[PDB]
C-alpha cells in the first residue's frame, strides 16, 4: 500500500525477474518511476487504484502484453506508451476517462480494447489504425455517434457499443464482416442501416430499449442469429420473411413493443424457436395453428395483451410447458386445457375468470397455477389430483369455501388464499405435509382455524392481517 511497499515489490519483481506485476488493490495514487527498471514485464496489473495518470516510464516496458488499468481515475495516458508496440490487451474500465487518450488510437498492435463504464463522448475516426480489434467495448459511457471509419475495424468480432446515446449507426458497419456479437443495446438507436445484413456472421445481436421503428429485411442473412430481442422498441410489423430465414433461431422476444397483431409470415415462424415472448403488446388474438409446426416451442408469455379469447385448437399446445396469459381479458378458459399435458407452469392472473374446467385435472403435471385476481367463485373438485401443484395463488378471488379434498396436494408449498370470501377453511389442510406459505389476509368472515394446521410441519410463514382471527398455529412465531 504505501510506497516503501510498492518499491519492495518492484525490487522483488526484478530479483526473480518475473514477467509479471500486480500491484493492484494497493491504492496507488502515483507509481514510482522506477518501473522503469522492470524491462522484462510481459503483464502489468495495476487495476483497483488511484492513479489519475501513468509515469511515461511505463512506456520504457518494450514487451509489455497485456496492461490492466481498470478501477482507477485515470484521466490521460502518456504519449510516451507509443513504444508499448507489443501490447495486445488495453483493459480502461471503470475511470474518468471523458475521450479515448490520443496515444491508444496510435497502439496498432492492440487486439483487444476494453473502455467500459467512462465518460466518452466521441469516437475519433482515427479508430481506423487499430485494424487488429478482435473486441471493442466502449459499453456504459456517452456516444452519441460512431465514425464511418469503425468499418475499417475488419477484424472485428465482438463490438460493445451499449448503454449510449446512438440516434444511428453508420452504414460501414456493414464492412466487419467478422462481428459474431453487436450489442446495441440502451440506445437512442431511430433505425438500423440496410447494410447489417451484410454482416453474415452474426450469432448475437442485442437490440432492447432502443427507438426502432421498424426492422429491415436485411436481417435474414443473419442466419446464424439465434436469439433476436427486440424488447422495448417502436417496432409494429416485422419484415415477411425474417423469422422463416433466421432458421437457427431458440428464442425471440417482441415484449413492449406497438405490436397489434402477430407477425406475419410461413410456418416455419415459430419452428424452430423454444421461447416466444409478447408480453406488454396490444395482440388481440392468438391464430389458429401458429404453433402447428413449433414442436419446440416451451414457453409462451402474452402478458398484458388485449386477448379476450383462446384458439380452438388451444389445446394442441402440448408441448407448452409454461404459459403466461396474465392481464388479459379472458371470461373462461375452455375444457380443452385437458390437452397440454406437459404443461408445468399457468399464470392466468389480472383476468376475468368466472370458473376453473373439469379438464384441469387431466394436468398431472401442473406445478405452478397463479390465479390471482378473478371473479373466482368456486374450484374445480378435480384440483384435488393435482399432486405436483407446488405453489397456488388465489389472491383477489371471491372464494367462499375450499374444495373438499384440497389436503390431497401434499407438494403444495405456496398457498395464497388472500382477499377472499373464505367463511371456513378445512380441517383436510392438516394433511399438507409441505406446506410452507399460507397467506389468508383480508378474509372478513374467516372466524375460526382448524387446530390440524398444526400438522402442517414445514408451515414457516403466515398472514392473517385482516382478519377476525387473534389465535395461530403453535409452529408459526409471529411478528407482533
Amino acid at each position: 500500500s504505501s510506497n516503501a511497499e510498492v518499491i519492495k515489490e518492484l525490487n522483488k519483481c526484478r530479483e526473480e525477474n518475473s514477467m509479471r506485476l500486480d500491484l493492484s488493490k494497493r491504492s496507488i495514487h502515483i507509481l514510482p518511476s522506477s518501473i522503469k527498471e522492470l524491462t522484462q514485464l510481459t503483464e502489468l496489473y495495476l487495476y483497483s487504484n488511484k492513479l489519475q495518470s501513468l509515469p511515461a516510464e511505463v512506456g520504457c516496458l518494450v514487451n509489455l502484453m497485456t496492461l490492466a488499468l481498470s478501477e482507477n481515475s485515470l484521466t490521460s495516458l502518456p504519449d510516451s506508451l507509443d513504444n508499448l508496440k507489443k501490447l495486445r490487451m488495453l483493459d480502461l474500465r471503470h475511470n474518468k476517462l471523458r475521450e479515448i487518450p490520443s496515444v491508444v488510437y496510435r497502439l496498432d498492435s492492440l487486439t483487444t480494447l476494453y473502455l467500459r463504464f467512462n465518460r466518452i463522448t466521441t469516437v475519433e475516426k482515427d479508430i481506423k489504425n487499430l485494424s487488429k480489434l478482435s473486441m471493442l467495448s466502449i459499453r456504459e459511457n456517452k456516444i452519441k455517434q460512431l465514425p464511418a471509419e469503425i468499418g475499417e475495424l475488419c477484424n472485428l468480432i465482438t463490438l460493445d457499443v451499449a448503454h449510449n446515446q446512438l440516434e444511428h449507426l453508420p452504414k460501414e458497419i456493414g464492412n466487419c464482416t467478422q462481428i459474431t456479437n453487436l450489442d446495441l443495446q440502451h440506445n437512442e438507436l431511430l433505425d438500423l442501416p440496410d447494410t447489417i445484413g451484410n454482416l453474415s456472421s452474426l450469432s448475437r445481436l442485442g437490440l432492447r430499449y432502443n427507438r426502432l421503428s421498424a426492422i429491415p429485411r436485411s436481417l435474414a442473412k443473419c442466419s446464424a442469429l439465434e436469439e433476436l430481442n427486440l424488447e422495448n422498441n417502436n417496432i409494429s410489423t416485422l419484415p415477411e420473411s425474417l423469422l422463416s430465414s433466421l432458421v437457427k433461431l431458440n428464442s425471440l422476444t417482441l415484449a413492449r413493443n406497438c405490436f397489434q397483431l402477430y407477425p406475419v409470415g410461413g410456418p416455419s415462424q415459430f419452428s424452430t424457436i423454444y421461447s416466444l415472448n409478447m408480453e406488454h403488446n396490444r395482440i388481440n388474438k392468438i391464430p389458429f395453428g401458429i404453433f402447428s409446426r413449433a414442436k419446440v416451442l416451451s414457453k409462451l408469455n402474452m402478458k398484458d395483451n388485449q386477448l379476450t379469447s383462446l384458439p380452438l385448437d388451444f389445446g394442441t399446445w402440448t408441448s407448452m410447458v409454461e404459459l403466461n396469459l396474465a392481464t388479459n381479458q379472458l371470461t373462461k378458459i375452455p375444457e380443452d386445457v385437458s390437452g397440454l399435458v406437459s404443461l408445468e407452469v399457468l399464470i392466468l392472473s389480472n383476468n376475468l375468470l368466472k370458473k376453473l374446467p373439469h379438464g384441469l385435472g387431466n394436468l398431472r403435471k401442473l406445478r405452478e397455477l397463479d390465479l390471482e385476481e378473478n371473479k373466482l367463485e368456486s374450484l374445480p373438485n378435480e384440483i384435488a389430483y393435482l399432486k405436483d401443484l407446488q405453489k397456488l395463488v388465489l389472491t383477489n378471488n371471491q372464494l367462499t369455501t375450499l374444495p373438499r379434498g384440497i389436503g390431497h396436494l401434499t407438494n403444495l408449498t405456496h398457498l395464497g388464499l388472500g382477499e377472499n370470501l373464505l367463511t371456513h377453511l378445512p380441517e383436510e389442510i392438516g394433511t399438507l405435509e409441505n406446506l410452507e406459505e399460507l397467506y389468508l389476509n383480508d378474509n372478513p368472515n374467516l372466524h375460526s382455524l382448524p387446530f390440524e394446521l398444526a400438522l402442517c410441519s414445514k408451515l414457516s410463514i403466515m398472514s392473517i392481517e385482516n382478519c377476525p382471527l387473534s389465535h395461530l398455529p403453535p409452529q408459526i412465531v409471529a411478528g407482533g
